[PDB]
């Protein structure tokens, strides 16, 4: 049997109006030791909010049993610290996995969009480039939106540890030729916890 | 028990004749009770016995590790050979398999965009540079920056990024001194795929 734990949402601890929630996923669980128990801890001391979702049976004889624990917005960003106990028949001692936020002070991001490249404009559609560079810690949500619509055609890749201790990334938005061609308003939209109000948005037009 | 590893080779080495590509299967945790390893290779199902085999390491854990390597064909390996190492201990209830190949799938050349730095960020001492590489498959390629012939060192690649279209797409960002740009200098983004023509390609910036 093995423990995992995962953070919460991004965007769940930078908008008060989201829940966010720390996953607690046990798995490979036998059939003949379905019994797991869950101990939370917020900086030792013990909590009792959690709830156990209903466990699967996989592809292999085994089940995935899950625990949730909701946290609150300023306990995490605060740095605190949370910890699953894990108890199992199979197991021979209990298991502990412990989970917080990246420690260090936080950097605020620096946004700016990139036109299509003049050699794309040959192609039916063309790509919209924003570069989110210099922000610390890694978490971080990257949206675009037109006229106050989501755009959805967009891709964005993982942070990336640069050289001078912060992380960056990018994020491709894909639209017709026509529609660029035509004027219209696109915005990247970025939400950290360093920024005012955790939020900005650079807009991109021809 | 033991645990078997096995590594592709590198893009380069895959992509350049005079390069030598390998591929690597590792052997871990291999107790003291039984310190006898055994490999055998296959490609495609065929045993060859051209693979080099180096002497077991002690780890400071009380444990063995053995390393087999085989060399490749460049055109074995961009034609999808599959290639199987095969690890046998006398602690194993059975003989332990793995097996690796290039990823499947119609190879798709990739499209190589260079990007100025925006207008915002000339108010800082440090430019961007950015090259965009997309619709690319399979995954792997190599990118790199130079100017004036010679390699540039503060650069940073995003790992591959599926996109919509089953194909791939990543950045790579230069990072220069505002001066340097503004003076004219050129910087170029050479990518290597097998999908390309030569498997090189090269697109320039400057101001
Ligand atoms: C028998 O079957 C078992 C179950 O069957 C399934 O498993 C597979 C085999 C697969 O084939 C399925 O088809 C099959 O049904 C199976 O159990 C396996 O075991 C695997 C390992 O043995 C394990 O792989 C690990 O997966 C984790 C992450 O898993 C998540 O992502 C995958 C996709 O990548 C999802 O498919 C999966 O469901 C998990 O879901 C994530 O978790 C939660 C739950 O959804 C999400 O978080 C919440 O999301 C909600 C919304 O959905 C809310 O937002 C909420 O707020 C969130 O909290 C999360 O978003 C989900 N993810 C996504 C993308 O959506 C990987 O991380 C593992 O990678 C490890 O890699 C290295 C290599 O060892 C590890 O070292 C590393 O560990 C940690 O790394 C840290 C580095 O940062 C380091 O600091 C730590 O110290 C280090 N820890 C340790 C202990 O070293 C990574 O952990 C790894 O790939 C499978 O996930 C698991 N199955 C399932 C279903 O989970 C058995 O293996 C199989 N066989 C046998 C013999 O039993
Ligand atoms: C006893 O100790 C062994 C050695 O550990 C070292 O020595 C001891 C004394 C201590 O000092 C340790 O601190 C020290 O690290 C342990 O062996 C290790 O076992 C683990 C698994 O149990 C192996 O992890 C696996 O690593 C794969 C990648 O490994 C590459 O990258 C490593 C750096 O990140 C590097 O250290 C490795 O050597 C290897 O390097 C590559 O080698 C190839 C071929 O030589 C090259 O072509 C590449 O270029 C190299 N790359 C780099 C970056 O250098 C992972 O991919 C792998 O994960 C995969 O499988 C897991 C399942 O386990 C999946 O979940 C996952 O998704 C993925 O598919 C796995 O994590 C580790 O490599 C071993 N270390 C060595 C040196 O071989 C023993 O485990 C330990 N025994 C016990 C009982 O503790």
């Amino acid at each position: 049997p093995s423990v995992f734990l995962f953070p919460p949402k991004p965007k769940d601890t930078l908008m008060i109006s989201r829940t966010p929630e720390v996953t607690c996923v046990v798995v490979d669980v036998s059939h003949e030791d379905p019994e797991v128990k869950f101990n939370w801890y917020v900086d030792g001391v013990e909590v009792h909010n959690a709830k156990t979702k209903p466990r699967e049976e996989q592809y292999n004889s085994t089940y995935r049993v899950v625990s949730v624990l909701t946290v609150l917005h300023q306990d995490w960003l605060n740095g605190k610290e949370y910890k699953c106990k894990v108890s199992n028949k199979a197991l021979p001692a209990p298991i502990e996995k412990t989970i917080s936020k990246a420690k260090g002070q936080p950097r605020e991001p620096q946004v700016y969009t990139l036109p299509p490249s003049r050699d794309e404009l040959t192609k039916n559609q063309v790509s919209l480039t924003c570069l989110v560079k210099g922000f610390y810690p890694s978490d971080i949500a990257v949206e675009w939106e037109s006229n106050g619509q989501p755009e959805n055609n967009y891709k964005t890749t993982p942070p990336v540890l640069d050289s001078d201790g912060s992380f960056f990334l990018y994020s491709k938005l894909t639209v017709d030729k026509s529609r660029w061609q035509q004027g219209n308003v696109f915005s990247c939209s970025v939400m950290h916890e360093a920024l005012h109000n955790h939020y900005t948005q650079k807009s991109l037009s021809l």
